[PDB]
């Protein structure tokens, strides 16, 4: 019986064919999707958790191998020359770098194994000598001669830098619960940010007065989820920043008194400090977690910051603009309350469409409303009601916090993770709510039973989601049981955490 | 009997609590809205409007108080001395602007009291001497030095800086009719406008070149209500603006012949005139009044604005580009037009859902449809159909205006608040009439009595709308009756204005 | 009987009126639309299609006429004496261009009609001597002096700059279904791709430093249909060019170890190729289309663009990455035929509403379902779901394949344009389905006969629309029997294409 390729094909006058095999496919429509080689992912759901293997680059001590045609073992003067004409930009910039250039180094007093580091670190340090044993680096490199720095880009906890992909790629449901070529991003920008030093200052340079620049920072601290740039770049700080990064010195250090405009790494790297979390009142899952910073027992860091803004305002003007920042907070949490009790109560009268028995099973196989205790709060392969109740809570209530922290007048009223984006939210999981009350007081006074359509539960993209083959004795549960590493909370973690 | 809170706490095991005590509230969902501190706002609403404390920095003529620790009398040398270290960037401003600093003085012939000012400017001269009594400036200290500019930033009207606040937030619909926190945005962006002289040229380093920059404006003239950033950084204008920023002369004066890239300031600050509104044509309620810039009668402002783009462009073309925002503009009320009958039509038909008597009152007190005479047009707290006529009406049909006047091809076509946008908002509103006279029609054939869901009218956020609290006499209409101010015309104002 | 406009008159206590005659409009209410001045279009529509006559600057060999009140036959530099007090700016591009300035030129070896070009190009010399025959060029003007760059312009396909007005304006389903006011900025924006050489490099300075920058492209290659500057400045590559941007050499050529940051002319104008559509792998109408860049068939473009990145990477590195898209693109599709089977197999089961009947005409005069062969799929003038399904395919599919093309880690993902998006997208076509199966199996069991709102099919804007005045023998089928240019596969090109 002929599936929606075949039909297509009918239509089109296209053979059905796999997507993989280089025809133009009028509209996809006749493509027949291919899963892509994977290797296998690593944590706590490694029995089913892929890779696509670009993960190499990534996570190189658990997937790097050689992958050269090009034999020799050479001294570090050869990397150059050859590389000179093979990969002309990696050279320029290690020539314009301190471990490329004597001239530009500060003295710091770098040192290996105890002993100081006087000549050039070139490729073959960094990289080897034989170039059929290439070695990827990740930060335990850069241990070997900049331990401090390293120590605090490991010392975050959960929501930081640290454990951006060990913990909140490998045991995160939105990343788990999906086909590893879709979530490629997700692996990369969390394990670019904890494997590597490259995240701020880009190699080849390794230029901190690059890392210092909230270019170092915006390509990750952005979006519908985490909108920090835009609310940081909507404040008057970031238009500062527009109109003085041109002409400023940014060969500074991040110090008091060494900037008129205070960028991300000034504020939350303050004194070059590698571990940005810790300046953080509390960690609070993105602003979805609703904390008063102003409550006397956070006074300490509310302190902090004041001291930190003092360095260009008065600390009464820095505690005020806190103080908003609170408000605002508490205020917006009433509007995500509101949400949340309509639609719960939706579901505790039965009248979701669908009922999460007629979706896809969740990435735990379970089929639990999205927004009740075991559930997975997702904006997929789920209601509508439940994609906008996400929607309120990660989008929006989440990013009103952010746009009051970072002083977006527009984006804490008008704007992107706004008050009135959440007002318009509000009414939209109302009139969802409303939608689907009507409807079922209409069947129940026919005498019409309505069933959830199929295209709830079944799809091309439905189907392949990790749901349908969850199984008893499918976590590594012993992965959860680790003390080294933090963890979620995850509804099938089996163990304490 | 238990509440939201209440009920989330049994499921989640953590206590019910204030909002404010800096417990993290697991999604919130226990935490108790607490009422921040307010002080009581002014205006012709002063009877039930607040404002957050913090408000002292933006109306300091009326809010203003001491809040400082340090005592004693000081001369300037002394605040310099001491600010170095304590607000240390204040002080590089300062030493870096005209103010304190002689050598960039450009002899322009500044007086106070009839009197040459020949001395430094310091902190003393503007904040005053004893720590005690700390001032915190308007306009109304320059203008002791600098009334031309002065008279200009207050010389606006309707829509301008000069009542940005005064007016247009004590005044305000979407202001009066929210919890101050919510809004402090909206007050402090529309005070920095009104009362301040740092919205462009910022303290401490008043700096002219930095006020000429696009940097200079766009915190305030963005997003989705007036996009005019947006339109002119897509426009051919800003992306010139963009690549020559870091080596063009920001030093030069806003003249013919002095640019070669326009920004902001120069088209509407011409030739440096701090009334920037008074070369618009007409005020039309940010695009959402209907006029036809090329009518006879506005001849004089358009040729105006024809010899302005003349500075780098033939007359003839300038003509032909405000001729197509005519025409587009014209275009764009066609969809409004349609929008507004299918949303009417709805209420007179009374099968909106909710209807205004099932939502909570308006701001007036008063269950009134939005988008009819005498309601309250707004995108939240009404009807799903009457907030996509809001967004319609102001977001699209208003930012079509400013994609037209800035030159942005693409938003004025596909982008953000173009034509296009406009189509898919019709296509919704016409989705969402639809929907409302099918259940109608469906209800009233099998004799269902629907009323619209308690949620639509009561809700932890909704409690909290003034609304509720309206009465008679609550009005100050002698604000009203002032003649030196412009009004807005409120449904409540209860006189002539 | 009375109009909207008059029923709006009789509330409002405003006249009823045309538009245009500068009456300020009360929320446009009372305002009847005029049609505009217009010109005939060309192309195969030319019977009905419409243009502004401000297309005179953009197609000026079909529509430029005299239009200037200044007499005489002037030299060169009486050009300059007189348009350095009218145009200020044009003389100081023009004398800032190598074509005015003698100092900046490089020797290349400029020739026309077979002799050195070594005198000033000045006004004159492009736009004639006599000021009543002024001449506005083409690139047919520069081709007399620069045929190389003129003949790789013309060179393009389908899809590029050489096509995009003859072919991608006057043959378009969206432009030519629409008003001429409504889509100038269409017109324009194709036109300056196709007509001018000034898009990249402006006029009058002509500066090819500054087509190197991504502000050469990001006007016209933005936005939510094709959103490659957003996708690039949201890669580690835009970060570091907005970082870089101040201060690196903008002067050197594209070419390999020249720039560190690769802009959009590195990658696409690889050493100055002036036919930036070549280096892609294939045309896929902006990603709508699924093709696997990385099959076998592709190799040798797959190689080429390997072999770019490699100018700055490993090239297994950059393989990997262009593998990452290949998989990501083959994914996206999933969704989209997810959405486009619920879409289509509602309007086989007769339940969208409206249905093709109950709305205006499509552009060709037929009530054609949009998503089915001889529809035009659309956003504009049709069903919600319909509306839905263009979105899906077009906004967030084909930018799938741009977020990963560009780097883009987050808009892969979460982003504008990303995996995240098309599920939220999804899960909003599934609602709309599941709505309009609901409405329609309640009619059904209750015997009500459902008829389709009358406002999707006629309305103040929907009465405009050029499907209403279709009729046989309007289509200039010459025009598309011509082989010179290719075509769009219109359903009533009525001939081979
Ligand atoms: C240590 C200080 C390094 C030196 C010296 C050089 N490289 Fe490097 N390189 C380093 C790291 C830590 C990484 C991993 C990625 C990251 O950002 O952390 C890399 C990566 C590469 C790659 C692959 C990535 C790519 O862009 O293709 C290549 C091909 C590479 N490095 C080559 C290279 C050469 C030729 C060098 C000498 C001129 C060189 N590297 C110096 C760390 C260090
Ligand atoms: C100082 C003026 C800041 C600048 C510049 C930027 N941010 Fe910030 N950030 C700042 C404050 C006062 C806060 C609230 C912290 C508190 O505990 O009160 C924040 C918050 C963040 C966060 C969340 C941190 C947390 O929840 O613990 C992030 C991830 C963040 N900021 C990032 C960030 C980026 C990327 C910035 C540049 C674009 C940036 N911040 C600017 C202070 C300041
Ligand atoms: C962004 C979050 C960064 C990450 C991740 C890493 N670094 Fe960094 N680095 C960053 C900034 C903003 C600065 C300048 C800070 C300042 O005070 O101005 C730096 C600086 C360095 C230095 C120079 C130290 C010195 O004594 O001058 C080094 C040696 C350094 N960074 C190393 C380093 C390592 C090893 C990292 C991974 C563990 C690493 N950095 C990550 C920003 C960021
Ligand atoms: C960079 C381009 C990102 C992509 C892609 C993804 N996310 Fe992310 N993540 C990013 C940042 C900067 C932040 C921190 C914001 C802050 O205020 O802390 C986040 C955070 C989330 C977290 C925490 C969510 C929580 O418990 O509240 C997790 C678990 C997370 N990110 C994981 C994750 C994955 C795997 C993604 C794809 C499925 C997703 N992120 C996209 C930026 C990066
Ligand atoms: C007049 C020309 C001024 C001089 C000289 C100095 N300041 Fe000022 N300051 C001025 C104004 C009009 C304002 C109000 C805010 C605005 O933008 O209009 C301020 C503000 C302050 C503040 C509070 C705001 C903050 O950022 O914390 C402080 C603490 C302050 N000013 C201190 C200060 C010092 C120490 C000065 C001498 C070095 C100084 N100011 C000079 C106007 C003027
Ligand atoms: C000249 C090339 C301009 C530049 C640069 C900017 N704007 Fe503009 N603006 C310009 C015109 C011709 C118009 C239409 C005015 C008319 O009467 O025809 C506008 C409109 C505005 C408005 C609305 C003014 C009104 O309705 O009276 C605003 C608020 C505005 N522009 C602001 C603005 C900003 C913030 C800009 C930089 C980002 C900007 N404009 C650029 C001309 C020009
Ligand atoms: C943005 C809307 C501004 C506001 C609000 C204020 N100023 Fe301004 N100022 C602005 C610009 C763009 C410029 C340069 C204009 C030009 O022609 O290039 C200026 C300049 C000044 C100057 C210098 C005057 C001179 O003779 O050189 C002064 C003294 C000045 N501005 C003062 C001033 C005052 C007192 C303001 C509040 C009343 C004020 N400015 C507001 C932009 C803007
Ligand atoms: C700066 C960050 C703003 C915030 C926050 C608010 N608005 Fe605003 N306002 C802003 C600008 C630049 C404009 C002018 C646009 C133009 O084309 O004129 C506006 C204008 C509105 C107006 C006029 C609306 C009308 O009658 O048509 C008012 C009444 C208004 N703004 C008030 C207001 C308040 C109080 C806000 C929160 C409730 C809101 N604005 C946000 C920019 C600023
Ligand atoms: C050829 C190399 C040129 C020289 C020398 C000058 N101009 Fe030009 N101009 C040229 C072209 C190809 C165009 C069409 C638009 C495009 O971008 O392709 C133009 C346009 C004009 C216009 C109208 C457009 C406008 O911005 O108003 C004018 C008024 C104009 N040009 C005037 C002008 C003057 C005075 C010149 C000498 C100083 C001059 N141009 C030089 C190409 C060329
Ligand atoms: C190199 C690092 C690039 C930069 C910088 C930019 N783009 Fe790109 N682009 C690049 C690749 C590898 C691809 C995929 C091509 C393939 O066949 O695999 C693209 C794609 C595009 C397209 C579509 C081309 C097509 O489908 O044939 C466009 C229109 C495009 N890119 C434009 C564009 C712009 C405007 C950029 C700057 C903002 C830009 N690209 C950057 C490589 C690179
Ligand atoms: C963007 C897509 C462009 C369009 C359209 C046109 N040009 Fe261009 N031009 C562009 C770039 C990025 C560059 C620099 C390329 C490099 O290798 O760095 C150029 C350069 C030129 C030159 C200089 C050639 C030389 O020998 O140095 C000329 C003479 C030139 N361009 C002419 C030209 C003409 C005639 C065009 C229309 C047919 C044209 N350009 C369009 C970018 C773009
Ligand atoms: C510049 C400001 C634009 C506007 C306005 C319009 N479009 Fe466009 N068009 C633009 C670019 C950069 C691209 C290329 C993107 C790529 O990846 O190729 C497009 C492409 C479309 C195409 C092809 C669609 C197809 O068959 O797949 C056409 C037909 C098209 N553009 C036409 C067109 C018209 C006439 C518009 C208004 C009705 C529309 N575009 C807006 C950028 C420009
Ligand atoms: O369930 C969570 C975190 C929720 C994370 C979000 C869930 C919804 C969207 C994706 C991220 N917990 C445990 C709650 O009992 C987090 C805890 C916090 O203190 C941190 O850790």
């Amino acid at each position: 019986g002929p599936t929606f390729q075949d039909v297509a094909s009918q239509v089109f006058g296209q053979p059905v064919g796999p997507d993989n095999d280089g025809t133009l496919y009028i509209f996809g429509l006749t493509a027949k999707y291919t899963e892509p080689e994977y290797v296998d992912g690593r944590g706590p759901y490694k029995s089913f958790l892929k890779m696509l293997p670009s993960i190499r680059w990534y996570d190189p001590e658990h997937y790097w191998t050689n992958g050269s045609q090009t034999e020799g073992v050479f001294k570090n003067e050869e990397c150059v020359l050859c590389h000179t004409v093979q990969t002309p930009t990696i050279v320029n910039d290690w020539k314009q770098s301190s471990h490329g250039s004597k001239d530009i180094r500060r003295g710091i007093g770098i040192k290996k194994d105890g002993k100081p580091v006087e000549d050039l670190v070139g490729c073959a340090d960094c990289h080897g000598n034989n170039h059929q044993k290439l070695e990827m680096p990740t930060y335990k490199l850069c241990n070997d001669c900049h331990p401090k720095e390293t120590a605090e880009h490991r010392a975050g906890g959960l929501g930081s830098h640290t454990h951006a992909y060990t913990v909140n790629v490998l045991e995160f449901s939105w990343h788990v619960g999906k086909p590893a070529e879709e979530v490629t991003g997700c692996a990369h920008c969390h394990a670019i940010a904890e494997n590597r030093c490259s995240g701020c200052h880009t190699r080849h340079k390794f230029d901190p007065a690059e890392a210092r620049k909230p270019t170092a920072c915006r390509v990750c601290h952005m979006g519908i989820d985490h909108d920090e740039w835009a609310m940081y770049n909507t404040s008057i700080h970031g238009a500062l920043y527009e109109a003085e990064s041109a002409r400023m010195d940014w060969g500074k250090k991040l110090k008091k008194g060494n900037y008129r405009v205070p960028t991300c790494a000034y504020c939350h790297m303050q004194n070059g400090d590698h571990n940005p979390q810790r300046f953080g009142t509390i960690y609070s899952d993105m602003g979805m977690f609703q904390v008063d910073r102003g409550a006397p027992k956070h006074k300490a860091k509310r302190d902090s910051w004041i001291k930190l803004c003092q360095d260009c305002h008065s600390p009464r003007f820095a505690a005020d603009k806190l103080k908003e920042m609170d408000a605002g907070v508490n205020l917006s949490f009433t509007k995500w309350r509101e949400a949340a009790a309509v639609i719960v109560g939706c579901y505790l009268d039965g009248v979701v469409d669908p009922m999460p028995e007629g979706s896809a099973p969740d990435w735990y196989g379970h089929y639990t409303f999205s927004l009740l205790p075991g559930g997975d709060p997702r904006f997929y392969a789920t209601s509508n009601l439940e994609r906008l109740g996400l929607e309120m809570i990660c989008y929006l209530t989440g990013n009103v916090y952010k746009a009051y922290a970072h002083m977006s007048m527009y984006n804490q009223t008008y704007g992107n993770g706004s008050a009135f984006e959440q007002d318009r939210k509000l009414v939209e999981i109302k009139t969802e709510a409303a939608k689907l009350r009507r409807f079922a007081a209409i069947e129940k006074k026919i005498g019409l039973e309505h069933k959830s359509a199929d295209f709830w539960k079944h799809g091309e993209y439905l189907d392949l989601l990790p749901g349908w083959k969850r199984k008893p004795g499918d976590v590594d549960v012993e992965w959860f049981k680790r003390t080294d590493i933090p963890h979620r909370a995850n509804a099938d973690a089996g163990v304490e955490i």
